[PDB]
């Protein structure tokens, strides 16, 4: 598995909560916290780290259109 | 200088070979051919191939809608 | 941050938990947790995983 | 395919020519030229540049007492 924060942060401006729990499996406190700034990305598992980094991956892939 | 063939197909799925062109200074013809397979992405220089991964990473990031 | 796991296998693979603790700072009873089945490397922090894809990266690039 | 630079300037000062060459199927001249600076990493195919990428990644794999 491979985690980049740098794709964490980009994914958590740029979907609602809602949608990043439902796409990533990642439970709704856990993103919640992290959206307020309450807990760190630098302490969340890596198994967490990695469903964000991917589905960041996957968005970020959309095509063009979608974008901007 | 990193490439990454897969963006560069990305890249040649989601753009045209004037706006590739434009914003990667890559020249127009070299993008045609690559469009049309005339010319393989192997082929290419990493020099221009690092210029493809970048740009496809920049439009990739942009925010969405 | 980056992390792979990957280079954190071969880290534990190619180095002591004495050795990976004393030249990362990650806690040699972690490091030992992981050469022991313990605990999972998906459930260290991101952060001690950066430190360990790290270390890995530095020793791979030491000369020779 | 993926090319990293860096990999491969750490290829050419951890290995010799022949067999980088040896190793990774591109041609002693080629990685002559790029020992002797005449030609630019930045002027290979991404294919050659593949090849050399994953040879680095390889040789820098090997355990530490190879180091």
């Amino acid at each position: 598995m491979k985690v980049d924060t740098k794709q964490i942060e980009w994914l958590l401006k740029n979907a609602s909560g809602y949608q990043i729990s439902k796409m990533s499996g990642v439970a709704q406190p856990t993103i919640s916290a992290l959206i307020n700034k309450k807990r760190s990305i630098e302490n969340l598992t890596i198994e967490t780290g990695h469903k964000l980094t991917e589905l960041a991956n996957q968005m970020q892939k959309t095509p063009l259109e979608h974008h901007h």
